[PDB]
């Protein structure tokens, strides 16, 4: 399924290209504008271990989740994935865990050198 379409055919968008960040649009948003550094952002996500044997879920809260991105809110794949997308989108991130939790992992909900798969909705940025 999904994560498999990532690792096949995501762009890899990370810096150094060691493929830990690899992104899929899978709705096409809105604006020459995206997210900078500081910006205070707000999303739709499900998000779940590759080997989907977790699943967790902002609707689930019934609210969005909002973050300042390149803050350290987020795991390092979020503020990179996040600054490529327009408002409106929908993306898919596959994420390594050298861009996640490590090999410490994030106990319980992510074990040690979790791989990490994302959809993710950008709903709305607002600048510092
Ligand atoms: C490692 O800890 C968690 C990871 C993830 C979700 C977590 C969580 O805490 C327990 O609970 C979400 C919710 C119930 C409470 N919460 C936490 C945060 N905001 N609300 C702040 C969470 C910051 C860390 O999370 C992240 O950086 C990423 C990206 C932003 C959405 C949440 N993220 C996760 O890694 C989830 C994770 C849950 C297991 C399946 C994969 C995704």
């Amino acid at each position: 399924g999904a994560p498999a379409t990532v690792t096949e055919q995501g762009e890899d968008i990370t810096s150094k290209k060691d493929r830990g960040v690899l992104k899929i649009v899978k709705r096409v948003g809105n604006g020459e504008e995206t997210p900078m550094i500081g910006d205070k952002v707000y999303v739709h996500y499900k998000g779940k271990l590759s080997n989907g044997k977790k699943f967790d879920s902002s609707h689930d809260r019934n609210e969005p989740f909002v973050f300042s991105l390149g803050k350290g809110q987020v795991i390092k794949a979020w503020d990179i994935g996040v600054a490529t997308m327009k408002k409106g989108e929908i993306a898919h991130l596959l994420i390594k865990p050298e861009y996640a939790y490590g090999s410490a992992g994030s106990l319980p909900k992510i074990p040690s050198n979790a791989t990490l798969f994302f959809e993710i909705e950008l709903l709305d940025f607002k600048g510092e």
